[PDB]
């Protein structure tokens, strides 16, 4: 999270830190959120051979009682997930056991929106991602306020699609989501509306976020069958 501020410890109880294991490389990390006691929503590109979820965290370098490290038994990537266009970058992770509901760990009900969030509206995204282009990932959960842009603002991303994704982050500001924040939720009015997906390597906003609403039907499908 570039140009943001350190969250008030555990003020975002649904946040999930993800350590991802791959075959030919060191572990990678991503964000995500707890939508069910045993289900975490995140970005499809964050998929791996195996994944470990850590809920209730703030400073990920220091283990505390609020911590709940859980085993992921199954990774559900969207069937149409495309690595070249980056469309449908959404994944559901089913947990081994259900997490415990604490002050530091809870779910973020994938809502019920009466109307789509009009650009111009400010929303917020949190994460443990890099805080700059050549900066490392943050030890503590960062948070920043970003403006929902008109789809035109994301035109340069040749494969960006309004129906499928959200354009987030005013280009006139440096604030934005960055490497590492992927999988985290974008919250507008307290309701999850997006998932950090991608942006320019040089960090110039806007950034591309998956439009959750659009996949609500696929999400309920996976849930209902597992
Ligand atoms: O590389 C990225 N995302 C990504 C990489 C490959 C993908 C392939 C197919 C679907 C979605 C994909 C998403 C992410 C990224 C690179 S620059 C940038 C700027 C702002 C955000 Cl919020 C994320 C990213 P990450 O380094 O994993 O945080």
């Amino acid at each position: 999270i570039i140009g943001g501020t350190e969250c008030k410890p555990h003020s975002r109880p649904y946040m999930a830190y993800l350590e991802i294991v791959t075959s030919n490389g060191p572990s990678k990390f991503c964000g995500g959120f707890l939508i069910r006691r045993n289900f975490v929503l995140t970005a499809a590109h964050c998929a791996g051979r195996s994944i470990t979820v850590t809920l209730g965290a703030h400073n990920i370098t220091e283990e505390e009682d609020t911590w709940q490290k859980l085993e992921v038994i199954k990774q559900f990537r969207h069937p149409k997930y495309n690595t070249s266009t980056l469309h449908h970058d959404i994944m559901l992770l089913k947990l081994k056991e259900k997490a415990s509901l604490t002050l530091a760990v809870g779910t973020l009900p994938f809502p019920s929106q009466k109307n789509f969030v009009p650009p111009g509206r400010m929303c917020r995204v949190a994460g443990w991602g890099r805080t700059g282009v050549l900066k490392p990932g943050s030890d503590t959960l960062q948070e920043v306020k970003l403006r929902l842009m008109d789809p035109q603002a994301c035109s340069h991303f040749r494969d960006f699609d309004h129906n499928l994704q959200l354009c987030v982050g005013n280009p006139r500001k440096t604030k934005s989501a960055f490497k590492g924040d992927s999988g985290g939720p974008l919250l507008c009015a307290g309701a999850a509306q997006g998932i950090v997906s991608y942006g320019r390597s040089d960090a110039k906003p806007p950034a591309v976020f998956t439009r959750i609403s659009h996949y609500q039907p696929w999400i309920n499908q996976i849930l209902q069958a597992n």
